[PDB]
DNA sequence: GGATCAGCGA
DNA sequence: ACGTCGCTGATCCG
């Protein structure tokens, strides 16, 4: 039923109160440099909307906007700041985040929009997004008076859902953890992305030049040793073209076939020099693809800088994520691929990047909560569980654990604490079952404490429905009470991770607002470039080194005082791959 | 277009 | 039965 709305053909002082529902709309997915379809205003005199093209040329309305003391209420205030940012438009004031505010008060309820996450209070007086502008090929922008009532009902529905919102975090907690954590964080990430981080693109080019070279030299090998030609992408064909033309055995099955993952062609490589020009051939194949292209795609002309999205409210445990391109995901594990980091340089000219880590952030955060004896004392005694389980997982001494042995031996440790069964460890470590089951048994010989962990987060989940973390970030398990063997068992395998994996990504984000907050407050030049869950990388002037090593290190081990040390490691040089 | 698959990160 | 949490490129298939 219209909603009675004054399609504002300028803008007035009615309309520029302390406090309004706010609605900057940035239909394009990715809103880096989008532009603005249409405004709508809410606020105690009224129901306004702006068109775009109008009130950002209003200095009276730029300034409104800019002024943090004039306040706004929002959903997905990132998306419209960083939208404006392109377009020299200071957005300042937000003083509340419906899409931020759902996303603790429910991260399964999955909210793409202010109806769905409307829908959580019941109020529906308000349209999905998809109905309006539709998706797919066919996915455009309604006409003037439909954009224009959508708009309205949207920046109406965030004015009436702030108080609802709000009680309900209050009661859980989890008004501080919105208004003092998440709120501040998402002007920081806007930061980020606008800052966007600076490609080295000839360099990159130059790169993709030799791959294709190593490509097809290690392509015709395939069809040599297969004596074919078939294509190596297809797992059916790989299947076929492998244990049913070439005969090989078949160490593992998949819900459609027999496993043809990584850790298969590993095992069932003597068995043909073909299994070997795959596994390589694979690598070229991804790091030639999803990177030296997929991020060369994303790099503008200009600037030569690429601009990722930190999404806030997507994964289910509290940490960030990021796309168009995913800059945590970027090779490090070999060295082929750890080189594609030389392509990632500082913005300006006589600059270093700054990364610094998080040490067994997790291990640290589970010895806190868990309160194992041991594992508290092992820290409080400053030792590097990676490298000593790797000192057995390989028997070797500490002297003999390399950054290659140091990585399974971490994969183990957390494989065993967030649930692993001796089947799944003995895959990995490639072992016996009855060897992985007692090395299991051994591990909570060693953390006992922890056992008791794993057991009582269970019940508690279980009794509760959901579980927490430290900043009080909660996640709800339902199905912790399945009758669904299975469905129990990822619930509970999630009830032992999300603790943990979600207070790490508390202390992070924590962190991460000290860090802005002392950066701004002894004004320099250095700024944050990217988080990558336990790791923040910034970039900075070369005559600001000698004091990030310091403040940057600091700041983070003491974000929050925990039974154990924080501790951080740091490095830094003329790339990506240099910072190390 | 979607459903698995592949491989990369924390 | 199944460690957790993500994103992107490639090809099977209606
Ligand atoms: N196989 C893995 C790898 C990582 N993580 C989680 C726990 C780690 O603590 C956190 C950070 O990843 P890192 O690679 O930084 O691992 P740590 O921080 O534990 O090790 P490092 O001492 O190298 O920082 O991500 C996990 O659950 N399982
Ligand atoms: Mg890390
Ligand atoms: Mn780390």
């Amino acid at each position: 039923a219209k909603m009675a709305f004054t399609l504002a053909d300028r803008v007035t002082e009615e309309m520029l109160a302390d406090k309004a529902a706010l609605v900057v709309e940035v239909v394009e997915e990715n809103y880096h440099a989008a532009p603005i379809v249409g405004i709508a205003v809410v606020n105690e005199h009224g129901r306004f909307f702006l068109r775009p093209e109008t009130a950002l040329a209003d200095p009276q309305f730029v300034a409104w906007l800019g002024d943090e003391t004039k306040k706004k209420s929002m959903f997905d205030s990132k998306r419209a700041a960083v939208a404006l940012k392109w377009k020299g438009i200071e957005l300042c004031g937000v003083s509340f985040d419906l899409l931020l505010a759902a996303y603790l008060l429910d991260p399964a309820q999955g909210v793409d929009d202010v109806a769905a996450a409307a829908k959580m209070k019941q109020y529906e007086a308000v349209r999905p997004d998809e109905a309006v502008y539709g998706k797919g090929a066919k996915r455009a922008v309604p006409d003037e008076p439909v954009l224009a009532e959508h708009l309205v009902r949207k920046a109406a529905a965030i004015w009436e859902l702030e108080r609802p919102f709000l009680d309900e975090l209050r009661r859980n907690e989890q008004d501080r953890l919105l208004v003092e954590l998440e709120q501040p964080l998402s002007s920081i990430l806007a930061e980020m992305e606008f800052a966007g981080v600076k490609v080295d693109t000839k360099r990159l080019e130059q790169m993709g030049k030799e791959l294709a070279e190593q490509l097809g030299t290690v392509e015709q090998r395939i069809y040599e040793l297969a004596g074919q030609e078939f294509n190596i992408n297809s797992p059916k064909q790989l299947g076929v073209i492998l244990f049913e033309k070439l005969q090989l055995p078949v160490l593992k099955k998949t819900k459609t076939g027999y496993s043809t993952s990584a850790d298969v062609l590993e095992k069932l490589a003597p068995y043909h020099e073909i299994v070997e020009n795959i596994l390589h051939y694979r690598q070229l194949g991804k790091l030639q693809s999803t990177y030296i292209e997929g991020l060369l795609k994303v790099v503008r002309p200009d600037t030569k800088k690429v601009h990722t999205i930190f999404n806030q409210a997507l994964t289910q445990t509290g940490r960030l994520s990021s796309t168009e391109p995913n800059l945590q995901n970027i090779p490090i594990r070999l060295e082929e691929g750890r080189k594609i980091r030389q392509a990632f340089v500082p913005s300006e000219s006589d600059w270093l990047i700054f990364a610094a880590d998080y040490s067994q952030i997790e291990l640290r955060v589970l010895a806190h909560i868990a309160e194992d004896d041991n594992l508290m004392e092992a820290f409080r005694r400053d030792l590097d569980i990676h490298t000593k389980t790797a000192m057995d997982i390989f028997q070797v001494s500490e002297d003999e654990v390399t950054p290659n042995m140091r990585r399974q031996a971490k994969a183990v440790n957390f494989g065993i604490v967030y649930g692993i069964s001796d089947y799944g460890l003995a895959q990995n470590l490639n072992i016996s079952r009855k060897e992985a089951a007692e090395f299991i048994e051994r591990y909570f010989e060693s953390f006992p404490g922890v056992k008791r962990y794993m057991e009582n987060i269970v019940q508690e989940a279980k009794q509760k429905g959901y579980v927490t973390t430290l900043l009080h970030r909660r996640r709800y398990l339902p199905d912790i009470t399945s009758r669904n063997f299975n469905v129990r068992s990822f619930a509970e395998r999630m009830a032992m991770n999300t603790p943990i994996q979600g207070s790490a990504a508390d202390i992070i984000k924590k962190a991460m607002i000290d860090l802005n907050a002392r950066l701004k407050e002894e004004r320099l030049q250095a700024h944050l470039l990217l988080q990558v869950h336990d790791e923040l990388i910034l970039e900075a002037p070369k005559e600001e080194m000698e004091r990030l090593c310091r403040l940057v290190p600091e700041v983070m081990e003491q974000a929050v005082t925990l039974r154990v040390p924080l501790k951080v490691d740091y490095h830094y040089g003329s790339t990506w791959y240099d910072a190390k």
